[PDB]
């Protein structure tokens, strides 16, 4: 049950920080319809991108820590990392066309 990273407050140093290549945080919440309705969809960038990125997630009301250190103020937020620098951020539900586009071009 990992191709997706689980994020935690005290993992994400280790998990995104000091990580060698690109990694995609979701930060989410249970109760959050969109963060639910993306979802599925990571799962299948996930696979899609084996290789060239990794898919995390961090749940902010279990993890609430993290997020405003990157200014988060409201979910589903992805934020692009590469090699510990945040490279592209997306605010908002988006389709797999739209999040394979949003990838494509903030991977080069």
């Amino acid at each position: 049950s990992e191709k997706i990273i689980h994020l935690t407050d005290d993992s994400f140093d280790t998990d995104v920080l000091k990580a060698d290549g690109a990694i995609l945080v979701d930060f989410w919440a249970e109760w959050c319809g969109p963060c639910k309705m993306i979802a599925p969809i990571l799962d299948e960038i996930a696979d899609e991108y084996q290789g060239k990125l990794t898919v995390a997630k961090l749940n902010i009301d279990q993890n609430p820590g993290t997020a405003p250190k990157y200014g988060i103020r409201g979910i589903p937020t992805l934020l692009l990392f590469k090699n510990g620098e945040v490279a592209a951020t997306k605010v908002g539900a988006l389709s797999k066309g739209q999040l394979k586009e949003f990838l494509d071009a903030n991977l080069a």
